[PDB]
């Protein structure tokens, strides 16, 4: 019968909010902060034992970050503010990204090493060697 | 080694020479800094000659910590310090906040398998609703 605090326990996903921003321009929250709280879609995860009483949150950012057939180039626009003229080739097993743009290149190869996805990121002398798990 | 080998969800266990590589393409600092603090999920996907690589990043903040019924200060998202009491009184997890002669009340309650939040303020009402998952 009775509503306990420990029945709010879980992993809630929201699917419907209505007056949220009258309510933070209550509060009195700047217009950006509005609509960046307003658009995502967080978690809730309320944790409750006994008498203590935790919440959080979560959100998850999903990109696309490029979307090509091998060996034909294409245009890429990079996070960081780059027009590319980007290519990937399979080529001695590896998936090789190479991007060119204002008279430079650079070089992104993928390739499994034990199980694990090498990535190998060059810029002229410069290796930046990031590690994955398969999950 | 064949392409398909790359396909599926991979987590980053492992970054050196981020900073250095970002600096080369004449990337900023607030970026590089962000850039490299990010640990993203990466989802290949092949079918063929067609490739796709997305990713996905998941933070993971505490609203807050407290004991039912005793009073603590939270320092809101927004920039509030407040005086805070949670109490579960009348079937709801009553969030009670007073900052600068004003208060607001936050309510979460269970209704059709659903938790309903209702927040207030002066006389003005946010009502948000999220489903479990499990
Ligand atoms: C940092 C921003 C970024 C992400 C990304 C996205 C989300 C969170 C964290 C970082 C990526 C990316 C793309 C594709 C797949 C997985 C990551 N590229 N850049 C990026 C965007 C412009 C320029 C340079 C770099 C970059 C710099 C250093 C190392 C990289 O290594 C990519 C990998 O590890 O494969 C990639
Ligand atoms: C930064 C916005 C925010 C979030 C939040 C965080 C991330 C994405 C979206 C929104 C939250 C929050 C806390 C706990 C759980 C889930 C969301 N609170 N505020 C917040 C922070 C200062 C002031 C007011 C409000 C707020 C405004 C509207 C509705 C709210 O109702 C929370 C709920 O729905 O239970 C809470």
């Amino acid at each position: 019968h009775m509503a306990t605090v420990q029945q709010l326990e879980g992993r809630w996903r929201l699917v419907d909010s209505k007056g949220f921003d009258e309510y933070m321009k209550e509060l009195g929250v700047g217009i950006a902060l509005r609509k960046m709280g307003a658009m995502a879609k967080p978690d809730c995860i309320i944790t409750c034992d006994g008498k203590n009483l935790t919440i959080k949150t979560e959100s998850t950012l999903k990109t696309t970050q490029f979307s090509c057939t091998l060996g034909e180039k294409f245009e890429e626009t990079t996070a960081d503010g780059r027009k590319t003229q980007t290519v990937c080739n399979f080529t001695d097993g590896a998936l090789v990204q190479h991007q060119e743009w204002d008279g430079k290149e650079s070089t992104i190869t993928r390739k499994l090493k034990d199980g694990k996805l090498v990535v190998e990121c060059v810029m002229n002398n410069v290796t930046c060697t990031r590690i994955y798990e398969k999950v």
